[PDB]
């Protein structure tokens, strides 16, 4: 398996979520970023892994889980067996993390991408090793009720570019976002 990703848009108050829905509303061309981004096996034959918490699997519009052309895995103490449409299914980030040393997953994956929500980002960011942080900063505030959690800036680099993300504003909807890339090593 490749490399361990987190990937996220937020709001200036650094919202993320807001009744089980997106803060604001719907962006197309972030949306493709998401989907291009967590769906590009960069290794022919694999798959990507995208690792979400069980509020972030249901907030997702029935019609469009489980996300296509990925492996999907769900994050929960509390279910048994994985939701419809689910193939996996981890009690913590690290089981899931483990998991993917499994015969039935190693060969199968390629790039380990996590899509939310806000505690799994927390355990996520503070797991030991690399990590990437793809965020989109969406400039303006939202009423939210999940927020992402405050990157730490002496673990993490910005970086200025990163290939095939496009550094410049991005406006949307009358909405105006940045696409960023953060680094670690531990
Ligand atoms: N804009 C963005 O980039 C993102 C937006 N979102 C938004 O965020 C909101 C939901 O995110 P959130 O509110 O954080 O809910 P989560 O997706 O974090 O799932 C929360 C539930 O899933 C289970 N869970 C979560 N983390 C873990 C864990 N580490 N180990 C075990 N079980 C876990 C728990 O249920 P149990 O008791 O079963 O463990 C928890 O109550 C939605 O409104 C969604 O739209 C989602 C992802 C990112
Ligand atoms: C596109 C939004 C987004 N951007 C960035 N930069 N990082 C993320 N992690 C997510 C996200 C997300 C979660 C998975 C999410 C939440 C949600 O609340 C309604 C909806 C979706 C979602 C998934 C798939 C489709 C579709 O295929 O049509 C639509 C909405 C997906
Ligand atoms: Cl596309």
């Amino acid at each position: 398996v490749g490399s361990l990703n987190c990937i996220v848009a937020v709001s200036q108050n650094m919202g993320i979520g807001k009744n089980g829905d997106l803060p604001w509303p719907p962006l197309r061309n972030e949306f493709r970023y998401f989907q291009r981004m967590t769906t590009t096996s960069s290794v022919e034959g694999k798959q990507n892994l995208v690792i979400m918490g069980k509020k972030t699997w249901f907030s997702i519009p029935e019609k469009n889980r489980p996300l296509k052309g990925r492996i999907n895995l769900v994050l929960s103490r509390e279910l048994k067996e994985p939701p419809q449409g689910a193939h996996f299914l981890s009690r913590s980030l690290d089981d899931a993390l483990k998991l993917t040393e499994q015969p039935e997953l190693a060969n199968k994956v390629d790039m380990v991408w996590i899509v939310g929500g806000s505690s799994v980002y927390k355990e996520a960011m503070n797991h030991p090793g690399h990590l990437k942080l793809f965020v989109t900063r969406i400039m303006q505030d939202f009423e939210s009720d999940t927020f992402f959690p405050e990157i730490d800036l002496e673990k993490y680099k910005l970086l200025p570019e990163y290939p095939g993300v496009l550094s410049d504003v991005q406006e949307e909807k009358g909405i105006k976002y940045k696409f960023e890339v953060y680094e670690k090593n531990d």
